[PDB]
């Protein structure tokens, strides 16, 4: 119980900032996550041995895909850690616990294909779950790992604390379905502006945690430009593989997924920052003012994509 994880000095200082990159050394990512659990939650939250066994099973159930991989899982958990550490007193003991686990688990067993591709291929998961197909699968795999021998990291909670934390994780993982983000952010925008937003209304917290999840999920756009730019190559490598698979089903993919329309990526990134990213971090900043560095970095990256279009980069 006296075994604190510590990080080298550059990582000790830089892990606290929103724009931190967890680096290319896979074997350090588990320790980075435990460090984050220990500071956002406590050395007491999880039995170390159960946590390590859960982490390694979560890792093993992420696939070797260009973007939706173990590195993405730990990156999304780190953004959540930053939001939680900059908003100390706004979140319950169970939310702290649940939300870093939700982020680590949110894309479990992803195959690098959209819900839309599963539906057109007619994948078994598309009959088991007609909306948020992959996200219901991700939650399902989380409950699976939680029920392996020696993996119940929540075993010290009561039946009802346990049920609340699995309910927090389910909603949080479901909210990572970008189709659901637009409606959720519109409602939050309206509630905040008409002054009805109430962080004691459970159905309001839910929406606020959904938006945090979208924020953490999209956080590649809040990094240093060279991280953002190199991550975008991973993002399009998945989309263009799905594009090819659409063409194999005899379907012209949307241009986002057509490797023949590589040229239009800079303009596609503008659409994406304007329609999804900027609105996301704006509304988050309105609700949680200390998350402003995320909006500031996103804006800086929009401006870098604008330079790419002007041939300045
Ligand atoms: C950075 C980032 N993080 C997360 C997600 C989910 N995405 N999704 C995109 C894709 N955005 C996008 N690309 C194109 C496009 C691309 C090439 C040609 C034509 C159009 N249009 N749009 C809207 N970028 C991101
Ligand atoms: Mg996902
Ligand atoms: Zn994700």
């Amino acid at each position: 119980g006296l075994m604190q994880f510590t990080l080298p000095v550059r990582l000790c200082k830089e892990i606290e900032l929103f724009h931190f990159d967890i680096g290319p050394f896979e074997n350090m990512w588990p320790g980075i996550f435990v460090y984050m659990v220990h500071r956002s939650c406590g050395t007491s939250c999880f039995e170390l041995e159960k946590l390590c066994r859960f982490i390694m099973s979560v890792k093993k159930n992420y696939r070797r895909v260009p973007y939706h991989n173990w590195k993405h899982a730990v990156t999304v958990a780190h953004c959540m850690y930053a939001i939680l550490q900059n908003n100390h007193t706004l979140f319950t003991d169970l939310e702290r616990k649940g939300l870093l686990i939700a982020c680590l688990c949110h894309d479990l067993d992803h195959r690098g294909f959209s819900n839309s591709y599963l539906q057109k291929f007619d994948h078994p998961l598309a009959a088991l779950y007609s909306t948020s197909t992959m996200e219901q699968h991700h939650f399902s795999q989380t409950v699976s790992i939680l029920q392996l021998e020696g993996h119940n990291i929540f075993s010290t909670l009561s039946s009802s604390e346990y049920e609340q934390v699995l309910e927090i994780i389910r909603k949080a993982i479901i909210a990572t379905d970008l189709a659901l983000y637009f409606g959720n952010r519109k409602q939050l925008e309206e509630m905040y502006q008409t002054g009805s937003l109430n962080l004691n209304n459970q159905s309001h917290r839910d929406r606020v945690i959904g938006l945090m999840m979208t924020a953490c999920d999209l956080c590649s756009v809040t990094k240093l430009w060279p991280v953002t730019k190199l991550t975008a190559n991973d993002i399009y490598a998945e989309f263009w593989a799905e594009g090819d698979e659409m063409k194999k089903l005899g379907i012209q993919p949307i241009p986002m997924m057509d490797r023949d329309k590589k040229d239009e990526v800079p303009q596609g990134q503008l659409g994406f920052y304007n329609a999804v990213a900027i609105p996301c971090y704006t509304t988050l900043t309105q609700i949680l003012p200390p998350t402003e560095p995320l909006l500031k970095a996103c804006r800086d990256n929009l401006s870098q994509w604008e330079k790419v279009i002007r041939g300045e980069e």
